[PDB]
């Protein structure tokens, strides 16, 4: 009964948000616990970094890249919203832990484009997804551009379900060492962009890490994992809410939280 309710819950949300919003929560060998319109196509966004970051450090564990190689730039790769780019730039570089720290924690536009540019560009993530058994994730342009969420473009784009079982990949699959593994899960608890999406809408006493992604076209996604009672969770939610105002989408991704909330505690253990 309790995921009837949960679709009940969406439904209700989007009805009076005139909103869609696709949800995936998986167990850590990806198998579903629940979802919403876990095979419609969303815009990535900024969730996409969160894969980026993984992809370097496989790079890292298979002994084709170091975290403390330093990328050199100048002023042609600061682009909107690179808060931690704009301030190296003088020094003339970032490492490569520095950049994807800066992507997933802050979100930053450069630091992201930096590590595109190092791997071979927007295929190169999209190789990945590949690798990892994702068939169905696409990265196709650089930021700030994939984040453009025209509709009907199938550039830049994921299904919740995808994504989710790509999360559950990264952090419970054994896509990295363990060292890299848990090196990502504590960046993504400590994200500095999260704190009024889902994070906002689950217990405090769940541990919860995330990446966000804003859309143009009135997208707020939020993709990550959450432990509660001893039982871990992969999940991403994506929402598309064209009338509502900044605020309001980030109230909504909380919104979605707490009715995840009401489905795992009704799930039996």
């Amino acid at each position: 009964s309790e995921k009837l309710t949960f679709k009940t819950d969406l439904e209700k949300l989007e009805r009076e948000k005139a909103a869609q919003i696709g949800v995936a929560i998986v167990d850590p060998q990806g198998e579903i616990v629940a979802g919403h319109r876990m095979a419609q196509r969303f815009a990535m966004c900024s969730t996409f970094k969160f894969p980026l970051a993984a992809l370097i450090f496989e790079r890292i564990d298979s002994g084709t890249e170091r975290g403390d190689r330093k990328l050199s730039y100048g002023p042609d790769m600061i682009v909107e919203w690179s808060p931690a780019t704009e301030r190296f730039l003088a020094s003339g570089h970032m490492t490569v832990l520095e950049a994807a720290q800066a992507a997933v924690q802050l979100s930053d536009n450069g630091a992201t484009n930096l590590l595109l540019r190092e791997i071979g560009g927007p295929a190169a993530m999209t190789q990945y997804f590949r690798k990892i058994g994702d068939s169905v994730s696409r990265l196709d342009r650089k930021e700030p551009e994939m984040s453009d969420n025209t509709p009907g473009d199938l550039r830049d784009t994921t299904t919740p379900i995808a994504m989710a079982r790509t999360v559950a990949k990264v952090l419970y699959g054994g896509a990295l060492t363990s060292t890299s593994t848990h090196t990502i899960e504590r960046w993504l608890i400590g994200n500095q962009t999260g704190d009024a999406t889902l994070r906002a809408g689950f217990p405090k006493d769940w541990v919860v890490g995330e990446k966000t992604g804003t859309c143009a076209n009135g997208g707020r996604n939020d993709i990550g994992f959450f432990k509660a009672q001893e039982r871990d969770y992969a999940v991403a939610v994506y929402t598309t809410a064209p009338k509502l105002s900044a605020v309001e989408r980030d109230e909504l991704v909380a919104s979605v939280g707490q009715v995840i909330t009401q489905l795992i505690l009704s799930t039996d253990k």
